[PDB]
């Protein structure tokens, strides 16, 4: 029952500038024009729907962007990749370019139980007028593609990155119903098959 949650002061610096906001969920930047979220988020949103880059409430954001394509992982795991139209619908401080207004996360090489982790995202975004929050805790179990962690989350954290102490991404917070009665939370743990699927969807050039 770890509850160590802080309001993010400045979302314009990494890792905070790698996190994106849906109307009611979270995602994060993994590469050029590319974000990760979960399948619950990808069921709710469609091509042409919009994300906001790293909003800090009404203090501003890195722009508003259109979802260009959605690619759900073909395995059972709760993970989706979305590609983003590079030209913003509404500009960020660094201009209209998605990539200049965000910084992508790198994959962690691995993780182990008891590692210190951080979840960054948008809990209760209506109630907390889209402020970004960091929630800190530890890994409780890693089994195949299942990551159980002890860090406080709320509705809206669905799709949040789970980060190691060096701000590399280890997994993505579940959007599905959690284990009943459990004070711990779940995430898809990034294994080689999942990393490969993601990497194959990252963009590299302009058309
Ligand atoms: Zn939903
Ligand atoms: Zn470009
Ligand atoms: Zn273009
Ligand atoms: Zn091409």
């Amino acid at each position: 029952m770890e509850k160590n949650v802080t309001q993010v002061k400045d979302t314009n610096n990494f890792p905070y500038n790698g996190v994106v906001s849906f109307k009611d969920a979270t995602g994060f930047v993994i590469g050029k024009n590319t974000i990760i979220t979960n399948k619950h988020v990808s069921k709710d949103y469609k091509v042409g729907d919009r994300i906001t880059a790293h909003p800090n409430g009404d203090k501003g954001n890195g722009g508003i962007y259109k979802i260009k394509s959605i690619s759900d992982y073909p395995g059972d795991e709760d993970i989706s990749v979305m590609n983003i139209e590079e030209q913003a619908v509404e500009r960020g401080p660094k201009g209209f370019n998605f990539n200049e207004n965000v910084q992508a996360f790198n994959f962690a090489k691995d993780a182990k139980v008891d590692d210190k982790i951080k979840v960054i995202g948008y809990p209760l975004p209506a109630q907390n007028s889209f402020k970004q929050f960091e929630s800190t805790g530890t890994i409780k179990r890693i089994k195949d593609n299942i990551l159980n962690f002890d860090a406080y989350i709320e509705p809206g954290n669905s799709g949040s990155p789970v980060l190691n102490s060096n701000n590399e991404v280890i997994g993505v917070v579940y959007g599905g119903i959690g284990k009943i009665g459990s004070e711990y939370n779940g995430a898809v743990y990034f294994t080689p098959q999942i990393k490969d699927f993601i990497q194959k969807h990252i963009e590299q050039h302009h058309h």
